[PDB]
């Protein structure tokens, strides 16, 4: 079997991407944030605290004839950005672009933190990191990818995020028309539950390539590219007027600037992020100071190859016996 679904940026900045997901019987379509940095499929629901729902589409398990309460199961997650959500669990039919999983754990939110409520475009998350990070207690649950894997034509999923445009998430196959050149595969460590790999270095604009090992995670659920301070300082040193701002909480730069590109290494291959991908607009409405798309990972503890990096490439999340990551230009 295969699945194919269009992913769409939630706003003019590509702050996040939403993909329609069918849940239950009859189908209840919710737009979820496919996140390769977490392993919980959670949704806004009829059980979510009323004051914490503001515009989101909710899943109502009582209206689904295939929904079954997972007795005694609860979930509670806290994300790297300080957001959090928790609630109870149901098992139900979940479909992504033609691909169907019966008995998938659908985590129904009872409580969500402010950032989730404030984002009316995101109805929940669909985790695609390793099932070892799933928060369901006392019985840990599997991800949608893990549940579909045995049924897929090939045990893979691909991320093809667009820059200010729609993209695609494919399950079970590699679309050879969606990229240029060839796909370079690289080693993955699953020890932290993430799609964690090692980049072979970087370049800033037309600059000379620096061979240096950068350990980080391929994370579709993170907007920006978080890299070591030395690397991020080398990047922003090429932008006239760019500075690290403690009040804004990152590198900011004149909105009038034209940004240089950023290249990252995948083995002997190179993914080039065009400069326009690194512009995240005014720091506050009407400001002439813009927020950068390349930020330091010093406060995080892990480097994150978020959407800024991933959207410049066709990305293969290979769930074979030994998982690997494939990257190709497009
Ligand atoms: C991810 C994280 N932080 C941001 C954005 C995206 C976009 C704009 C912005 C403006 C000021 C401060 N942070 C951000």
């Amino acid at each position: 079997s295969t699945g194919s679904a269009t992913t769409t940026p939630i706003d003019s900045l590509d702050d996040a991407y939403i993909t329609p997901v069918q849940i239950g019987t009859p189908a209840q379509t919710l737009n979820l944030d496919f996140d390769t940095g977490s392993s919980d499929l959670w949704v806004f629901s009829s059980e979510t605290t009323a004051s914490e729902v503001d515009g989101q589409t909710i899943y109502t398990p009582s209206k689904s004839t295939t929904a079954k309460l997972l007795s005694g199961a609860t979930w509670s997650i806290s994300y790297g950005d300080g957001s959090s959500s928790s609630g109870d669990v149901y098992t139900d039919t979940v479909s992504v672009g033609g691909l169907t999983v019966t008995g998938q754990a659908v985590e129904s939110a009872k409580k969500v933190s402010s950032s989730f409520t404030e984002d009316s475009t995101i109805d929940g998350l669909l985790g695609l990191a390793f099932s070892t990070l799933n928060t369901v207690s006392p019985t840990q649950q599997k991800t949608f990818f893990d549940n579909a894997k045995a049924s897929l034509d090939s045990p893979v999923f691909t991320a093809d995020l667009g820059y200010h445009a729609p993209g695609t998430y494919n399950f079970g196959f590699i679309d050879t028309t969606a990229y240029t050149g060839s796909i370079t595969y690289t080693a993955v460590s699953t020890k932290q539950g993430f799609w964690e790999w090692t980049s072979t270095g970087y370049a800033v604009g037309s600059g000379t390539f620096k061979s240096t090992s950068i350990d980080g995670i391929a994370d579709t659920g993170t907007t920006l590219l978080y890299l070591p301070a030395t690397v991020v300082s080398a990047y922003w040193a090429q932008v006239s007027g760019a500075k690290s701002s403690s009040s804004v909480g990152g590198y900011v730069f004149p909105c009038s600037a034209t940004l240089p590109s950023f290249t990252f290494g995948v083995g002997s291959a190179r993914i080039v992020i065009p400069g326009d991908y690194i512009d995240f607009g005014p720091i506050s409405t009407g400001s002439s100071s813009c927020f950068g798309g390349i930020q330091s990972s010093a406060g995080i503890g892990i480097n994150i190859f978020g959407d800024v990096a991933l959207k410049a490439a066709f990305v293969v999340f290979n769930g074979a016996t030994t998982p690997t990551l494939g990257f190709a230009s497009k």
